[PDB]
């Protein structure tokens, strides 16, 4: 296997109901590949899909930090305005310490593509040696807000081991 | 009635106990009229005036969500670093889920005016269906913080309902 | 004595071990110490180091704001990834109004140095009427972010009060 575990969760009712298709997992999952050395030896093991359900997205998390030893968890979507939107506050329940730098550099650089950046509520944080991170739904989100952790990305991945 | 009620509180021992005016309150209040279209259709139908009292602010949020039916409120003042500070503490008490994005773009935006921006501890959130954002009392800020979040508040305002 | 009452905390266990010099407390001291003016009249008026343990740095904390009467409280590292770096989740525990504007602004500001300043996890707040704010370990860490603050900081300490 890869140096660095990585697994993604699409957080979406549509999805998860099978009344569309995932189009944000595809694209989280080809930036982590085309990023896997400057991401110190990455590679995306697992994939899954939820609804938005704070107790499933918890769950989620849980067993892929606590059990099956993953070191990086993308989740994508829920992050915005509508009631339906709670990954942040699963995400905050899950987590052990706050990782507000990487919050920052995400809105920081999604805000100069668009305003609309602003209304992502994304939460980030590390639970034993996993670090998790929110990112937007949209598909051009993620791979803007990898772009903008790719710097440090490594480091922190090192860091958390 | 409008398509969003704003509802506007002024917090301040000063204003509250009658020994100077609302200098902020007619300023928030401007700057949604003047805004109303590019909001979506928001008109300012309540005002009020609290002193610098925790439990005093808790009330007027919660039953302007719970009861009233307010979509959003600015608050203006006691976000500062004096013992009599309390607004973000209120706030943060009665909110569910923490919008940081608006806080982030305040900031980023009143950084550029003045270095003091990094004095305010504005905090903000959806209660419901309400939207709740932390204002600095000095008059110019609101109008400053307002300009930072036009550009996606309206959108703000449809996806909490 | 001075107008304010600055001590810096160093959190390092190497440090307290005996292992290694503290590399980054005297950067910090020089720093203020050179500011003292810009800052209303600060001085460094006690240090000391502790490990990288959470109920170590809570006590200190506690002692500096609610016994010794200090003004501003400095800590120095152990706000990265690492499984050891602590002093932001002990600094939480102890402070009782957040300030993360003084954040915002250190995070700003050191992106522009290097990336890196992403796994920063630093917190602050006040704590009674003494100001508590987490830095990097990096001794060239605490010049920069002392650097940005010091725009606001003296205001900051004349508001606590
Ligand atoms: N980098 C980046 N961030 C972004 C976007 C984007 O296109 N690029 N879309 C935004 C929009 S349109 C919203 S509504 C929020 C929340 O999205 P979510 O609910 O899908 O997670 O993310 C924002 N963040
Ligand atoms: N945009 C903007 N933000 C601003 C200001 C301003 O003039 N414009 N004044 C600052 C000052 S001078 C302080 S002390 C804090 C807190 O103000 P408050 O306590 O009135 O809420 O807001 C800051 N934020
Ligand atoms: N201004 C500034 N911030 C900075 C740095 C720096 O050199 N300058 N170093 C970074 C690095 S390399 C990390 S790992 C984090 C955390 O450092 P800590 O664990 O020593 O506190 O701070 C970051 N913040
Ligand atoms: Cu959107
Ligand atoms: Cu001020
Ligand atoms: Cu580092």
């Amino acid at each position: 296997g890869p140096e660095y575990k990585v697994a993604i969760l699409t957080v979406s009712d549509t999805v998860s109901a099978g009344a569309g298709p995932d189009r944000s997992g595809p694209r989280a999952v080809s930036v982590v590949d085309s990023s896997s050395e400057k991401l110190g030896g990455a590679k995306v093991v697992a994939t899954a899909v939820v609804p938005d359900e704070v107790e499933r997205i918890k769950d989620i998390l849980q067993k892929w930090s606590d059990v099956d030893e993953m070191d990086l968890i993308l989740t994508l979507g829920g992050t915005g305005f509508t009631p339906r939107d709670v990954t942040p506050e699963a995400t905050k329940k899950v987590i052990e310490r706050e990782t507000p730098g990487l919050l920052f550099v995400m809105m920081q650089e999604s805000l100069k593509i668009t305003p609309f950046a602003m209304l992502s509520r994304s939460a980030a944080g590390i639970r034993g040696s996993t670090l998790i991170i929110n990112m937007p739904g949209n598909p051009n989100a993620v791979a803007e807000c990898m772009e903008a952790l790719l710097p440090a990305l490594k480091h922190a991945l090192k860091q958390i081991a």
